[PDB]
């Protein structure tokens, strides 16, 4: 059904999710026998929205780091767009707070610097998100925070999580991560309401109720970041060394990637090169085209199965 070439290198199972566009589905990549999300878009669907899809996908293509979803393979057919996605078993950072009613501004912080470390790479590398929120934040295996749904990615989004600039791209981020950053702590929005209207006109006012729990530094912090004026508001730069981010931490946040693709693994080569009967030599001349086909899909299997069982040795 256009299905079958997919199936020539994946064995899907259960659909785990959806959204607007798409259906995410658990799959198995045959060859290495990792786990993965498949994320189906029908092209008809999607319709008048379809370089959006362009967007996702080539700036996917672009960011590769420990806190950002990584792609793996870009197929696409008559009908059919197919991303194939680093699996993350732990669900939406959304159900977890709801899970805890709240979090402890101990463990708001952990997960806090994880969005500053993946939101401030995706800046260096000339993007502003424009959708975070807590359903576009998963937790894989290790309980580590990855980013998802670059689909609004620049080089829009929920309206409780919109910056009133944006209602009416750096900053525009900070102001949503500002956001998360009372509903980790607080377990509700600053500013909600059934009606649209008189939910923008909170936005714009920019005055929300500020919990009796929360600590003196994190209230200030929430002050800087829901400024309403992008003018007023704190940049990127000092959130990154900010004194409540840095609480009880030698480290100010690392968000540079750990995971650059610097050169390739002779284990991953040979074990590529054997199944596609070519020499390394020929097989390294292949991947470095990096077209994220099935060789991609592949080599970045492999590498990742690799990098889990150096992690248990
Ligand atoms: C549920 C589950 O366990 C799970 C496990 N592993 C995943 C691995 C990748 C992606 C993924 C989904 C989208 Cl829509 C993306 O754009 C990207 Cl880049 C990745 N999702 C999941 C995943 N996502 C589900 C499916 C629905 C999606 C929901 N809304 C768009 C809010 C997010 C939650």
């Amino acid at each position: 059904k256009d299905y079958d070439e997919l199936l020539k290198y994946y064995e899907l199972y259960e659909t785990i999710g959806t959204g607007g566009f798409a259906k995410v589905k658990l799959a198995c990549h045959v060859l290495t026998g990792e786990m993965v999300a498949i994320k189906i878009m029908d092209k008809n669907a999607l319709g008048s929205d379809l370089p959006r899809v362009k967007t996702e996908i080539d700036a996917l293509k672009s960011l590769r780091h420990q806190h950002i979803c990584q792609l793996y393979h870009v197929l696409e057919t008559k009908n059919k767009i197919f991303m194939v996605l680093e699996y993350c078993p732990g669900g939406e950072l959304f159900d977890y707070i709801i899970s805890q009613d709240r979090l402890s501004e101990e463990e708001t912080r952990v997960v806090f610097r994880q969005i500053l470390s993946a939101v401030a790479y995706v800046h260096s590398q000339g993007y502003a998100h424009r959708d975070l929120k807590p359903e576009n934040l998963l937790f894989d295996e290790n309980h580590k925070l990855k980013l998802i749904d670059f689909g609004l990615c620049a080089k829009c989004g929920s309206l409780a999580y919109a910056a009133p600039e944006l209602i009416q791209g750096s900053e525009a981020d900070v102001w949503s991560m500002g956001i998360l950053l009372y509903v980790l702590m607080c377990g509700f929005l600053p500013f909600d309401d059934d009606n649209v209207m008189a939910l923008y006109k909170k936005i714009m006012r920019g005055k929300y109720e500020v919990p009796k729990w929360l600590s003196p530094s994190s209230i200030l912090l929430l002050q800087q970041m829901l400024q309403v004026d992008p003018k007023k508001r704190i940049s990127m730069r000092n959130l990154l060394n900010h004194p409540w981010v840095m609480q009880d931490y030698s480290c100010p946040v690392e968000w540079q990637s750990k995971t650059p693709l610097t050169h390739l693994d002779e284990d991953c080569v040979t074990e590529l090169s054997v199944h596609h009967r070519s020499s390394r030599q020929t097989m390294e001349d292949l991947i470095s085209s990096w077209q994220y086909d099935h060789l991609t899909a592949t080599y970045l299997l492999l590498l990742a199965k690799k990098a889990r069982l150096e992690h248990h040795h």
